[PDB]
């Protein structure tokens, strides 16, 4: 009788989508009777990248929440996210996700079995390496890890650099190893599987940002009884809230514990450096406008007010 939602996800506890998926699952237990029970798998303790969306199709699991960088194979509308520069900060990210056409992303993969329910923020993305990365020619021949994805594959090739795609639960191993020497990522994200012990040079640059879809299998979310999946969804909307918040607090808790270790610098890049590496980076929209196409990118682009 009791319906049994498993939440898989890569990410530490200690962060927003691990602190959301555990918020979800209290506030399930808390209000629906016992209709509904949800379990979290965290860290890619069930699943890691890729085998995540296999489970999902094949309903080994019933609820996600990737990166918004790794949908290539469903879509290819949300790789607007990942385009470097292209949304100031999480402020603007919010804006678009809020527009119609971001919220229509929601349902971009539906014809592909997979229904989204919320956008959840994690925060911007910054460099990392094992050598400062003040200038864009820096980033020149080194090794990044990059989430799957063409665009940000692309991003570093743009860069005269070297870019491999890894599963999340790879990258320390991979730093620590040389198969890769830099990445980027949150500060959450950072901190949290520890990989400023592998990384001495951090740019705060906010170049790009991870987001979160969270994402069910459509046969069995559609399956529900609609008491029960509204409330769902009235549940998700509260998680949604929270993680936003705590996404901020997280992000810059993190920041402070890479900066204290001394293992690792941070440099933060002016204005202006910052507009050089946009300046940089911001060919690489060309090879994907086709894809995304003139309204989303105008939609995006108009999110910065
Ligand atoms: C974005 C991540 C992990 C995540 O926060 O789900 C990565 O870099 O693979």
């Amino acid at each position: 009788q009791p319906i049994v939602i498993k939440f898989s996800h890569v990410v530490a506890e200690n962060t927003p989508k691990g602190q959301g998926a555990l918020l979800f699952k209290k506030l399930v237990e808390q209000r629906l009777g016992g209709r509904v029970e949800v379990d979290v798998y965290p860290n890619s303790s069930l699943f890691g990248d890729g085998k995540e969306m296999e489970a999902l199709l094949l309903g080994d699991v019933q609820m996600l929440a990737p990166s918004l960088a790794k949908f290539e194979q469903y879509t290819r509308k949300v790789q607007i996210f990942d385009l470097p520069f292209l949304f100031d900060d999480i402020q603007a990210v919010d804006r678009f996700q809020r527009s119609p056409q971001g919220r229509a992303l929601l349902t971009s993969m539906q014809g592909k079995g997979i229904l989204g329910l919320a956008y959840w923020h994690n925060g911007m993305k910054q460099l990392s390496a094992n050598r400062p990365l003040l200038e864009p020619e820096d980033a020149r021949g080194l090794k990044f890890r990059v989430q799957a994805s063409d665009v940000l594959n692309e991003q570093f090739r743009q860069l005269r650099a070297i870019s491999r795609k890894m599963s999340f639960a790879e990258v320390y191993q991979g730093l620590q190893t040389g198969v890769v020497n830099g990445t980027e990522n949150t500060w959450s994200n950072y901190e949290s599987q520890k990989v400023n012990e592998v990384q001495k040079y951090f740019t705060e640059s906010n170049h790009g940002l991870v987001d979160y879809m969270v994402i069910t299998n459509a046969k069995f979310w559609n399956g529900l009884p609609a008491d029960i999946r509204e409330e769902l969804q009235r549940i998700m909307d509260e998680v949604t809230v929270q993680v936003n918040l705590e996404a901020e607090r997280l992000n810059r808790d993190a920041r402070q514990r890479i900066l204290a270790s001394g293992a690792s610098e941070i440099h933060t890049l002016s204005p202006q450096q910052r507009a050089d590496w946009r300046q940089a980076m911001q060919p690489v929209w060309q090879k994907f406008r086709g894809n995304v196409g003139a309204d989303l990118l105008q939609a995006a682009e108009a999110s910065n007010r």
